[PDB]
């Protein structure tokens, strides 16, 4: 047994919506609206202390138009026989089931009008397809669903919990408690989590991530989230940056502090206003992108990549190369991991001009892979022709010889980046800023801020 | 006129407390009791809502010892004659400024006892010093100090603003917006904040902080908290990180992103709770330390500081260095910024020699300066010998050489620190991380614990 | 239909207990819990928004000791065809009525334990006879049973209204227009009524009164209380009299006011608080006792009656007389109505030796009779000799002697009663009404107080 | 001390009036609003739970106009040294008690306007007159005043009880036994009583009626009730007679329960719901009426009196005559009391020829004062000619004749008055008690009707 989907139809702002389900389902947002009639329509399905006082006049979509709710939950109950609540749901039916080697069954909740006697008379049915489904038989006051299920519902027997805002006059800590109580332990092993903190997502996993749009609109987009085998060891930080990542609609992902720092300058001198309106500075280290990436495009969430052109050298050989930032975003695009480019580098001079032919055969490879970088560039990908320094040089590159006494800036800012991206803050104007953000080869950050 | 301080003697959770003030200040802390009822106390002081109910027994600190409610605030009130509140607060007196040339006034509530009538007769006085106070003439139910001061009580004429935990229900962008028209906006001149989230501090600047400690007896740490002139470009991500680490007891300040992967492997290899326990990796980069660390130290969080030995080089000329990682623990604990140092270094093999005779260079710098690291070691400040790698060598460095198929893995990780730090991270064990956490070099992080 | 008795086993104070009904019930007492839990059951019984929320641990007689709560309603469903509500009910039953010629109907309420899941499962049933009783068939939320009867509830389809102590703020005339309202007009047509307020019963016909005793145990005692043809012109004073009388335990039936006088001076001479306790002076005049008496002694209350030997001239015809005071009481046991006496006067002195001889003639008949008397004074009705101011006479004859300066006493009070009755209850002392009151006599005085 | 007047000039419902009292205050009526604001006018005199939430806009007559709120209470404080409260209350006042010999003191509230901040600033005043009061001086939220009284409130130090509805979900017997808990008692020595039950008035003396009229407008009548000592034997019955009286309009004064009998016959046979619109019917039997009377008329309830003309003997003499009902009116105008009537009266025919010579000489002396009838009939008093009797032979004397086979009615039925009243009311028409009240010795019954 293992919750699939439900089909809410016709309820307070549904009209003819999917949700995908699994275990652990976790919904957030910023419709309050539609995250409190969620819980309601679950609800309204599975308890009976909502279901006795049947429907009102306010939770019907349309008042006259479309008067039919119905609420079909899918359950896919076939599995091994040693799961013990795949045998008590089986137990209970006897002739819903109707073939045995059958393998969906619905629960599925009906409705009549609202017309005559201001009431909703709710209808429960079961049956292993959706076609001649067979009713509930109960005696009293007690269906025999209700023999099966049961649900908790919490606000500040198959058991289904319902948390509802757990972060209200809470501290910090206690948050991160609570997801570590929630996720890691097996004590809830069916839940449906509303939230608004980012502190209670920083350890997840094998869950639903539910994102509710921000449009009036109820759109749902689900995602079945999931740590791999090799990113098990950089697990958490990256729940950590993830977490107070899904709480914004356009999200930059970067990778060093110092860009952070020059981002947020060039940011704070143009559009100030960039975290209110939901944008969102992520920082992605080490890693590959795609984790991060099929997450947010399954949560409806545009996602911003700005990268550099890395030549990184491997174990054991010297003057062999990896095309590291080609491979990233060729794995972002479903493309296979490409071959072994090597340089044939003498001994030279060791700390400029070895530096200098690494940037020329750079330039060479961003040469002649311009066509995929221009697929790149179609999407959010953003990769640059050497660093970002260089891209930095080509804007503001006459103030960064008029602050430092050095002839060549790049280097010293290379040579320390974070002390002398502070020196660069620090004696920086309004139009150096503009000078950055309008250029072409920052045009991501316009993509952060879209308007 | 300016608020300078609130004496607090008997009141539900307060002896004989004083708490520093001046306008906008904010109250945060684990305690929530104590921060209702500093509020509570401004509303009896304050508020003719609250002072007209009289006292009950359940509001003195014990019911039969000390049974006499003492609420005195100070106002500081000889200011320029352009201030309208100045004008506006010595026009109402009459008698109560008895010399022209006094600078202080006082509001001074008094109670009397309550073992009759079963009531508290809250007594309110005016006058320019402690003792020969005069009552404050009233005719009715209103005071002729209720002439003078508003009081708006937020829950989810001087005007005095009083918020109480704005956050619940509410989105994050919504809680920077609130931030933003709480300190920047001249709206609220006078309030006082008691909240829960970091994102309501994210532009803080000219503000009291009030830490409320987390014993229960109420322990009130004050803090006039300012941004100088030169730390004005990097002061919101200064502000970002800072209001996430004023919700915590124990906080280390390191600088780079992958000494946060490193530490953060190690930490949930040996004590994976450390952040529901109160500890906090702080990100600080490319400034002075003593910004947090004055703000950390009068708020009474502990501060641990893990740094390196850097050598900077200064613009315009060549072989000549500035001892950078000494003087801003030389500004820490309050000396003079040192003097300049130079090395003369031929062309000789730029690529690993120079590195290693400015490695011997700060070797030499690190022996001639042994008293020093103990005296900063003796705090909660550690200087590295010369880097964190190389005192990761000396812990791990079999590891290290097993990992990585190259002779020397110092140089192949600081070629480049993230992509080599994930792959130090991914083959790494429980007694590797444990070899590095019971090292004599990596005690900050026994320090960030602490039991 | 008619109802006809319902059937209350297991409820919050009930046991075994069976309450005759018809339609129009009113309910009234000191019990104000059997009063409330009366209609609470029969909201158990017939309404949706009682039904709903099931059983409670609170409302089981004895909490582990017979847990079977059985409400039985009986209907007698066998009527004429051109009622409406009798073809309304057998229209919604299809295999409950087996047999065409039966005649009752129950309605069968039944609750299962309460030990597991703390839930009642109230479960109805329907059928023709007690045993072999039908499921009623619903599909949703909805019964079979709420298609047929509706219920309004009145606190300050066939319809049942249940109206809750509607004096409570409200003036006397509106009470009993709300009586005239309810009885009178056919707007309410089933209703069940619990009052504290004399006026809201001053005209009251064809209905059920039921009284609850004054135990702590729930006794219900129920009459089917009419007016005959013969009554219908003295009816509402009749009822003005009665509904005064129904609030009482102890009812002492009189003729005159001037019996009134003289009773309430003795009462208020010996037992003070005699109204406090549960008495109650009734004046019944002009008619015959066996309409009261049929409805205090099915309704359970003691009824004490003092009456005199009067001699009744009839029209048309002279010198013969009929045997009145008799008569009463023979109608009260249930004898016949006795035949004519007649008397051979002549002219005489007709101003006293008239009235000594039909004195004399009254003295004979109470001799002549005197195992009747017996019989009668066995119970509570108590017949006099000649009058009441002749055993006035026995008692404090030397008092009435020296008040009136006449030297016959008991002429000059029946010469003019009440004036003279004034002047006798205004110079009278403590030992004559105790004179009075031990008297034997006057023993239904003593029947009035009881103790 | 003893409570004189309150002065309400503006309040919710008051412009201008005076309310006369003394101890033991007793208000009722129809108008609930202004039995609530009474009330509720005393609590912002003398509670402080009242007068600390100052008043709002619904607390004014007219929102803009006559924007001056003043509650003046008199107490008349001059009495004798061994009371308590009069030291108790003069110890209080220091300069307020201005000369020695004074004896009116005055409790004065006034109040602000409420255009400006929406409060009201009660604000109270003391001395010995009306001209130049003198502030109470207080110190913090206790008055002066606030130590002399004490105000407890019931709803289901000198010290005022108030008691609103006293017999809501109330028994009988308990509302009789709060009556003598409430007046024969001295727990209560100042109260002020609202109610709408008779029943709480069955033993009242020495005791202020206030009856608030029926009319949108709030008048007020006032009455100083007392029970004199000729009254004390018949007290509490006609405290019960007058107790339903105060709860009607128009109440008509008669003498027997055959009178009852017949009215009320003539009552629902004409206008049947009299009862409804405010008439009562009242027996006054063997007292005079001027108790009633002057009760009714300074309470403002309209009082109407049908009486006989009745010939009285008297104690000791024979043949001498006392005019009874000629002097029960002229002691209700307040002439002086009548002499002696002796009338020579033989042995003769004992059986109607005495009674014929009562009637001729009741006859001549109706005919010699036949304008002090018409004085009487000038008001609400109606004397009749012999009896009512002899009224009822003028009007329905052919229907008499054609129900009893007797040649004289009148004699058939003052032979039995109950019995033959019940028999005349038994065989009696429409058209009959149309003659009964349309006829000009019938006027009265159209006066307890008025329309
Ligand atoms: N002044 C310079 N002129 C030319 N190349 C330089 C200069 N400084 C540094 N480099 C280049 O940078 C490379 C790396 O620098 P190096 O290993 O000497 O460390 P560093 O930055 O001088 O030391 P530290 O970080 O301790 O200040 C050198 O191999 C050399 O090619
Ligand atoms: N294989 C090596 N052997 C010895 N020294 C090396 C080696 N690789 C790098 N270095 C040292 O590191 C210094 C800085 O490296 P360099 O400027 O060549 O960039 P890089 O790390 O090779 O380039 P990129 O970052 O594009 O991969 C050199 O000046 C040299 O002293
Ligand atoms: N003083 C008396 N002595 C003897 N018998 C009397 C006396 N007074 C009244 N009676 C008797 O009472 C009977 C009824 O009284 P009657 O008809 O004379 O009226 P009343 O009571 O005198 O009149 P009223 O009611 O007008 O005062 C008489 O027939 C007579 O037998
Ligand atoms: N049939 C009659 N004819 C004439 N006068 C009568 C008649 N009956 C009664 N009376 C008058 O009524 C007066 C009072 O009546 P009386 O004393 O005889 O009592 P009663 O009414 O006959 O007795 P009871 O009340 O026991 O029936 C008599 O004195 C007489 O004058």
């Amino acid at each position: 047994m293992k919750f699939s989907n439900i089909t809410i139809k016709n309820f307070r702002n549904f009209e003819k919506v999917n949700i995908n389900l699994d275990n652990k389902n976790v919904i957030f947002g910023m419709n309050d609206i539609g995250k409190t009639n969620f819980l309601y329509a679950l609800r309204f399905l599975l308890d009976k202390e909502i279901r006795k006082f049947g429907f009102n006049k306010s939770d019907y979509h349309k008042h006259d138009t479309s008067k039919k709710i119905e609420i079909i939950l899918t359950l896919d109950l076939s599995n091994y026989e040693k799961d013990e609540d795949t045998k008590k749901l089986i137990s209970v039916v006897k002739g819903a089931r109707t073939s045995a080697n059958a393998d969906v069954f619905y629960i599925a909740l009906e409705s009549k009008y609202d017309d005559k006697e201001l009431y909703g008379n709710i209808i429960l049915k079961w049956g292993s397809e959706l076609d001649n489904l067979i009713d509930i038989p109960g005696r009293g006051n007690i269906n025999a669903l209700d023999n099966v299920f049961k649900v908790i519902y919490i606000n500040p027997k198959i058991v289904i919990y319902l948390i509802e805002e757990p972060e209200i006059s809470l501290h910090r800590s206690m948050q991160i408690a609570l997801s570590k109580q929630l996720f890691e332990q097996s004590t809830y092993k069916y839940f449906f989590l509303s939230t608004h903190s980012p502190e209670l997502l920083y350890e997840m996993d094998n869950t639903r991530l539910i994102r509710v749009h921000s449009t009036e609109k109820v759109v749902c987009s689900s995602h079945m989230y999931n740590v791999e085998e090799a990113y098990g060891s950089v697990k958490k930080k990256l729940n950590k940056a993830l977490s107070s990542a899904l709480f914004a609609e356009r999200v930059l992902l970067i990778e060093g502090p110092s860009e952070k720092i020059l981002f947020e300058k060039v940011l704070d001198e143009v559009e100030p206003e960039y975290e209110l309106n939901g944008g969102f500075l992520l920082e992605v280290g080490g890693t590959y992108f795609n984790h991060y990436v099929c997450t947010l495009n399954d949560l409806g969430i545009t996602h911003i990549i700005k990268t550099d052109n890395d030549l990184k050298s491997k174990k054991g050989k010297k003057g062999v190369y990896e095309l590291l930032g080609l491979n990233r975003c060729l794995n972002l695009l479903g493309r296979e991991n490409l071959d072994e480019i090597t340089i044939d580098i003498p001994e030279d001079i060791k700390g400029k001009k070895k530096k200098e032919r690494l940037n020329e055969r750079k330039k060479e490879i961003f040469k002649q892979y311009k066509n995929e970088v221009g697929e790149f560039l179609g999407e959010r990908i953003y990769l640059s022709e050497i660093d970002l320094e260089n891209d930095l040089y080509s804007a503001i590159g006459e103030s960064m010889k008029r602050i430092f006494e050095n002839e060549d800036p790049v280097h010293y800012l290379q040579k320390s980046k974070l002390f002398n991206m502070v020196e660069l803050v620090n004696n920086l104007s309004t139009k150096d800023c503009f000078d950055v953000f309008e250029h072409e080869k920052f045009a991501c950050l316009k993509e952060l801020v879209g308007s």
